[PDB]
C-alpha cells in the first residue's frame, strides 16, 4: 500500500546537474523523514541526505555535502534531490526511503532510479 | 503571531475527569511537536506529556501517565489533555507549548487554564 | 543469552481483537527500547511499534494507529501488542526485537508468532 | 572562559540582506550544535536556527525557513547566519549559543548584535 | 513529592578528589536520565555531564571530560559524580537534575552541594 | 574512498585485556558517530557500544558493560575498543563502523578482527 515512485535520472556529463523525484503515496507524506540512498556498482547501499517531515532539518553525507540538496513539497506529496556539479563516483542507482530506525527495508523502499554520469 | 490559546479547565472533585483543549494559530501546527506544562501553585513548570508533530510518538512524565491522554488534530489545527482520576496534585495552571529545542520560553505559552481540583 | 519469546498469537476474524506478549530475559528488561515488527506474506519486516525502556513513550506507524497498543509491565519483563479493529492485511508474523541502532539484527529477535485475519 | 563573539548586525531596509557572525573560543567548536537565538523587542528568546557539530545537519525554525541559512567553518572558529528577504519583523538582537542538552543558559551566550530592519 | 539530595561536596585542594552523591525519592529513578549542573559563583548553571536512565550512555560537557566520571545505582536510587583532579574553575555549587525534554526547571534540583577547591 | 582498517586482535586468556584500533581515512573523522561490532560464531552482528564524534558521549551494551571501554583519538584519526577482564563469549569478530540510522552497511564496515578467548 505504501508507494514511492522515483523519476528524473538518466545520463549526466561531469560537472552537471540532475533532479531527482520521489512521489509518495499510502501514507501521511508529512509524517515521515525521508532520505537518499545510493547504491553504486558493487557497493553496499548508503544513504547520503535526509528531510524530516515538516522539511525544517536536512542532513547531508560528507560525500555530497556543499553539492546536493534535499527538499521536500508536502503539498506535492513529492521528494526531490538536486544534484549538482555531478562527478564519476556520483554514478549509482539512487532510492528514497522513509526513515525507520534508521531507514525502512529496502523492500519498501522506490523502484530506484539510475543516475550515470559520464562524458 | 504564533499564538497558543488553551481552554477546558475548571472545578472537578477528585476522581472526576477533565479535557484541556489548545487551539494553535500562526505557524503549521503539524510541524512542531507539542507538550503540556503544569505550574501547581509555588512550583516550577513541568513539561507532563509530549506528543511529536504528527501524533505519532506521545511521553507522559511518571506522575501522570496511565491517567492523561495527550492528542491532536492537524486539520484541525488543536491540541488536547484527556485527564482522568484527578488528583488534589493536579490543581495547577495548565499550558500548552511548542518543542523548542526542548520547550519554547514561556512568553510563547499560552494564557494557560486553570484546573481546580477539589471537594 | 538473550532471549525473546512470544506467545498469544493464532487465528482472528475481521474486526477481532488479540493479544500478543513477548517475554525477556538475559539482559536487563528496562533498559532498552523495544518494537513490534510485522511481517506480511511476501514483504520485507517492518517496525510497527516502539515503546521506551521506561514505557514512558511510544510510538506507532500511521498502518496501525489507533488500533494497536503497545506495552509493557518492567515487573512481569514483558512486552505486549493489544491488536485490536483486526483486518486483513494484518495477517502476518510479529517478531519482538529491542532497539539498536534502529532494530537488533533479526538473529535477536524473538521466534515470531503468526496471526492470521479470516473469517 | 567559554566565549563568543557576535557581530555583522546592523541597519537594513525590507527585501535586504544580513550577513550575521559568531566567533568562539575557549572550547572545541566543532564538539558543539549551534544555534541562533532571536530576541525581538519586548518578546522571549526564540531559537530560529540550529546546526550539528560537523555543520552535516541543519534546522529552521518555520518562521525564517526557505530565507535565512545558518553554517560554520570549524578551521576558523566561526557560526554564521545569512539573513535574506529581511522583514521588520526580523528586527531583533541575535545570538549564537552552543546547544546544551537543549540550549545553554543565555549567560552563555553573546553580548549579541542588533538588526534593525526599517525603511 | 519528586526530592533530590545532594552531598558530597565540601574542601578540596587543587588536583584533589571529591565524589558527589544524589539521593533520589518520589518517582522511578531509573525512568529518568540525570544530569550533574554546575553554578560557579557568578554564572549561568551549566550541566557538566548526563547519564541515561539505565546508566547504559554518559556525556560530558568538554571543561570536564577525561576528569569526571558520572554514574548511577538503580538499585539505591543514587547518581555519583566522581571528580578527580580539581582545579580552582570546580569550585561552584553542583545539582543534580532529572532530565526534562531537557533539564527541569532549578526548582526541582537540588539545595545543590558546595564544593570549594581552593589551597 | 572511505575505510576502516582495524587492528590489534589475535589470542587471549579468559580474564585478560586486549586493545583493538580502527583507523579511519577518506572522511572527516571527527564528524561521525563511531561504533563497535561484535560477531560472535554463528551469531548476528551487535553493536556493543558506540561514540559520538567528539568523544563527549559513549555508550554500551549490557553484555559489555563495565569491562570494555570506547574511545577515540581525533588527533590521530583512530577510534579504539579497551577490552578488559575478556570471557569465552567474547570470542567474536570485531568491525568498527560508522553511525547512519543505526550503523552504515556492512560493506563500509571494518575488515573485521578476530578474537579468540581461549586458556
Amino acid at each position: 500500500e505504501v508507494q514511492l515512485v522515483e523519476s528524473g535520472g538518466g545520463l549526466v556529463q561531469p560537472g552537471g546537474s540532475l533532479r531527482l523525484s520521489c512521489a509518495a503515496s499510502g501514507f501521511t507524506f508529512s509524517s515521515y523523514a525521508m532520505g537518499w540512498v545510493r547504491q553504486a556498482p558493487g557497493k553496499g547501499p548508503e544513504v547520503v541526505s535526509l528531510i524530516s517531515g515538516s522539511g525544517g532539518s536536512t542532513w547531508y553525507d560528507d560525500s555530497v555535502k556543499g553539492r546536493f540538496t534535499i527538499s521536500r513539497d508536502n503539498s506535492k506529496n513529492t521528494l526531490y534531490l538536486q544534484m549538482n556539479s555531478l562527478r564519476a563516483e556520483d554514478t549509482a542507482v539512487y532510492y528514497c526511503a522513509r526513515h525507520a530506525p534508521s531507514t525502512e527495508a529496502p523492500d519498501y523502499w522506490g523502484q530506484g532510479t539510475l543516475v550515470t554520469v559520464s562524458s
